[PDB]
């Protein structure tokens, strides 16, 4: 699969090697893997590597929090595939009060205490910015088991839903936390078109590379949790082409979204609305798009 | 607009010039054009040229019938843009029994006697093959004013509907007629998937090139008859990109349909199911696709 040209230059956080060792090591100590094969597969994924590609301008003393959060979320994303919507929702809802810190974790259950300790540590570091990630995470978690996944969707409807399931908002708040980048409500409201555009790119680039993994899952895992929900399948169906053909077409659309990002950024600046905070922010989103692509292309999570 | 690479090479009927003069000449004599500007615009379109590009292997003494039929359908297609759906339906429905020869035309009304005389001349030449064009034409006519045009559609629903509005079936029956190419019902059932795929290519290539014309029409003619119904707008809205962006993506999808045509034909031959008749037929479909594209990218109908 030959990606169409992009003008985006992906960047990776400079501390990626040390932070990946730290965070992978933490999960290898605490998380419950079913066997050694699974432990190796976990390390192969490079969950801290994608985090460092997503947030290359994260502050050095903050990048690890982001790595931990995305790692645990990846792990849960995989667990949900073996559950019904009802079971998955129950699993996720239990972690919400724990994430807030309202409820103590069962220390015999790694997901509970990992989640609890992580969020406590983030609030200890920067309470205001950590709290601003909570609702975006819960919105993502609830989308994961939304019944809409069991209903046919068109492309537009899918992308509207997928903005939640792909965790666009959580990634934005996490990026801001990791960079210590504070924005006003007016600044935030100002870039909503830019956000919505960026989420389609993240979503579809992921869909393109994760399709084979997810097709297999739809055949082998739970009839609800493993359900095939992806732009690749949707376009293949609507246009009556193969999944591989749909990937090639979707990749061209991703590049059109890249062009639109540049246009929207130019226009924000042109109408005198680009603050220094907003400039750092929209550049931040570009790294998310190019980083997501670079990792997705190379990660063993999708290639094997 | 740079079309991506294609391996389909167009071909034009050898008698294109003389048949064009003949058929243009007939319509200039009989059709009620409003003024000299419209007469010139009619000749500028090259309706017999597109017909000769669609059916380059038509029999020398049948190609003119196809030019006449497509020419009158083009003229009516344009008239409908200034009517409500209801008016358009009444207009087309009048012509249906006349096309059958069941009702005599009012000889003071050019569209009626042109339609009557044409179909009578086709039945005189080859009755069985002429009759096989009737219902496909009527299916297309009824799609033209179907209120589904004014209701939301996704890409898949559009392509399904547009198969009728683009006249895929009538073009196929007309192609066979013009070539004297008789296929059995079983043979036709074998290539149904091939037909469906070819329809999407004809549709979207036309949509891409005729978009500027249709956009202008939507803003200036009847709000129903001139309504913008096209994959360019549908994809632009589904993806939230410009019309120009949608065209680029759609063009790549057209090449995917070309690949699929080649795969389906190869499979048909491999299974020992490609009769000599079917071989001629599928090659004929390829000419429609490439001829449609060559004319669309060059006709003054779309560029001015
Ligand atoms: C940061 C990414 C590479 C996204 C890819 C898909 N995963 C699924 C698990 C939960 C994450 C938020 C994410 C959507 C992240
Ligand atoms: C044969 C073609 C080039 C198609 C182009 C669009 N026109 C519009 C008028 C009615 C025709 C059937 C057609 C769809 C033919
Ligand atoms: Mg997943
Ligand atoms: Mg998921
Ligand atoms: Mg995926
Ligand atoms: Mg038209
Ligand atoms: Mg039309
Ligand atoms: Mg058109």
């Amino acid at each position: 699969l030959e990606p169409p040209p992009s003008t985006f230059q992906p960047l990776c956080h400079p501390l990626v090697e040390e932070v990946s060792k730290e965070v992978d090591g933490y999960f290898l100590q605490h998380w419950n893997f079913p066997n050694e094969k699974a432990r190796k597969k976990f390390v192969a994924a490079g969950f801290s590597r994608v985090t460092c590609l997503y947030f290359p301008k994260a502050l050095d003393d903050r990048i690890h929090f982001a790595c931990r959060l995305l790692t645990v979320l990846f792990l849960i994303d995989d667990l949900l595939e073996y559950m019904s919507f009802e079971e998955g929702s129950a699993y996720n809802e239990k972690l919400i009060p724990i994430s807030r810190g309202d409820v103590l974790p069962d220390r015999s259950i790694p997901v509970e205490y990992i989640i609890y300790d992580l969020w406590e540590s983030m609030r200890a570091h920067d309470r205001e910015m950590a709290d601003e990630i909570l609702e975006p995470v819960f919105l993502f978690m609830r989308a994961q088991t939304d019944r809409t996944r069991a209903r046919p969707m068109g492309l537009g409807g899918y992308l509207e839903y997928r903005e939640r399931d792909v965790g666009k908002e959580l990634l934005a708040a996490l990026m801001r936390f990791s960079m210590g980048l504070k924005l006003s409500p007016s600044e935030l409201q100002r870039v909503r078109e830019i956000d919505a555009n960026c989420s389609k790119h993240l979503s579809v680039v992921n869909d393109i590379y994760s399709y084979e993994k997810e097709l297999y899952t739809s055949k082998t895992a739970h009839s609800e949790g493993g359900i095939l929900c992806t732009s690749v399948q949707i376009l293949a169906q609507e246009a009556d082409v193969t999944a591989e053909a749909a990937k090639r077409v979707l990749f061209v659309m991703c590049r059109e979204w890249e062009l639109r990002h540049q246009l929207l950024v130019a226009r924000l600046s042109a109408e005198g609305l680009e603050t220094p905070g907003l400039a750092a922010y929209v550049e931040g989103l570009e790294y998310q798009m190019s980083g997501n692509e670079l990792w997705s292309q190379t990660t063993l999570r999708y290639s094997v």
